[PDB]
């Protein structure tokens, strides 16, 4: 293994310049500096703690150091310093680790750029907002071709082996779907679990698309997306999932995320960001008629104000809300 | 320094027995255990990395350990162990102290309810539609509150308990429909901006959740917005407006109104999540556009008791072992 000596040779030559962001409650830091006076980036974080009972039954009893913060009664808190545990024959001479590394060398500033720290902002997207300025956004990502990935996945050209259950393509146009694990589940422990519902049909860019004509659809594909999880994942009973939807999504064609109750919730799950499925139909459901809406077949979701979060290097902030912030301000 | 040193001691003469839970991305295990043979509870935790300039410049030179798991290109990703890194003299008070990467919590001797704190448990999704609100779920926080489960409450709100606590307050009594108060949330050090999340515990108590609220209410919820929000902004300068976000929680965890304030920057967990957390402007933009039928008059009464609602129990709380567990129980076959 000459590569994999080559590699871990690069990182005691790093020479660090500056941070670049520290997030996940301080355990991943993003490095900034050089290796051989050329630009590298180094990320470290904290690993995992190892569940084998050969370091948890000698973590405690190994520190190289130990300092007691305080204590109360029976609580104390203390800050440590792990010793050396090696892992046991037949687990591996190696030593567990408590430190996982990405190095990109040689960087660009694209990478520079794409692990700086980004400052996020909490907008407020009437109805005329999003029709004159969101929905020629969402549009032009579409002409411009952005959703080429995932027609390639729809149509069965791209991530065959990845798609853990679909309606077979062309079958079923209006309520046909597959589904996609998320990036970030190992596809194996199922409290973990965390699927992309991407539907077959084209038109629906996003909720606001929704109107109370799409209830019938909704209900059919809250149905059909459950009882698809609970059978591949017979141990999944229905009341273990949660469906929701992105607003601002992250690509302009309708998916839900499908997530069992016992994952833990992150960025992904959180206010400003998720709506939950059942509440977006709920809204439909209850939404005023008025006299001029006939059957209210048309009342939908694009009537409402929407508030969420969005990132200061997204286009949406730079191109739309910090310019009417500012406009605003003036 | 003699009490520092012996509850140094107890930490080595832990004895492991099995793992209670792992939660924060694998990043804080919580060990039960003995010490001289009484139950203990350790949880380690990985600690934030230090930003000090001889920490980040010598993380990389001075690992103890460093395997390389692949490469493709610019890109490489390894497996490593820290070396130690002594703190320089300008940051540390004592002297031949290294950065640490573990914090420690050790509950010594603990008992079964910490055992059930921090044991890993079973959450389910219900639907709580209309009908089991008024039925079940309402009875039940009404004999919460006759139970005096929020004197808690109403001892801050009267200025009895405290007082030093909350960082800001309209004077009790002074405003009966619309005076609050701010707490800081507990799991916040109350200093790093960026992570603020506050409690907004309004003085008004006829409100016991989102339930209660209709479309009369539309005006009073504008106005608790904006007063939050000037309030808030007010006592922590580097914070905007459009920096903060403002939700409730259903089912929150008392039966008294109160909003969650939190900097956009602060990391989402469980308090924000879908099911739990439900946006401010949500709630009020649900009650601005809700359908008045032809027996509700001008629409003051019609508000949320009218919604199906969604939301996550834990397998351990009230609401599931009484309410939804039974009646998922007696419509399976």
């Amino acid at each position: 293994m000459d590569a994999k000596r080559s590699a871990e040779a690069l990182v005691p030559r790093f020479q660090f310049e500056r941070l670049l962001n520290q997030d996940q409650a301080g355990r991943r830091s993003a490095l900034y500096g050089a290796i051989d006076g050329q630009p590298a980036l180094l990320i470290l974080e904290r690993a995992p703690f190892p569940t084998s009972t050969a370091y948890l039954g000698r973590a405690a009893n190994t520190l190289r150091a130990l300092t007691n913060l305080g204590a109360n009664d029976i609580y104390h808190w203390y800050l440590a310093s792990s010793g050396v545990i090696e892992i046991p024959v037949e687990e591996s001479d190696d030593e567990f680790a408590d430190l996982k590394i990405n190095l990109i060398y040689p960087c660009t500033e694209k990478h520079v750029k794409k692990y700086s720290k980004q400052g996020v902002r909490f907008v407020t997207e009437t109805p005329e907002i999003y029709r004159d300025y969101v929905r020629p956004y969402m549009q032009a990502q579409r002409e411009a071709g952005r959703l080429n990935w995932v027609y390639n996945i729809i149509e069965g050209r791209k991530e065959v082996e990845d798609v853990i259950y679909r309606t077979p393509y062309g079958q079923d146009p209006e309520e046909g779907f597959l589904l996609l694990p998320d990036l970030n589940w190992d596809r194996k422990t199922v409290e973990a679990l965390h699927l992309l519902g991407i539907v077959e049909r084209r038109d629906l860019w996003s909720l606001r698309d929704l109107k109370k004509k799409h209830l019938p659809w909704l209900r059919h594909m809250r149905e059909k997306l459950i009882e698809a999880t609970t059978k591949v994942y017979p141990t999944v009973e229905a009341d273990q999932l949660k469906l929701y939807l992105h607003y601002q999504p992250t690509y302009y064609h309708l998916n839900i995320h499908i997530v069992h109750v016992q994952l833990e919730a992150g960025a992904t799950q959180a206010t400003g960001k998720a709506v939950g499925l059942e509440s977006v139909m709920e809204q439909l459901e209850h939404m005023h008629v008025g006299p001029e809406d006939g059957d209210g077949s048309d009342v939908g979701m694009d009537r409402v104000t929407m508030c969420y979060t969005l990132g200061e290097a997204s286009d949406l902030w730079v191109d739309v809300f910090e310019p009417l912030k500012r406009k605003k301000q003036a």
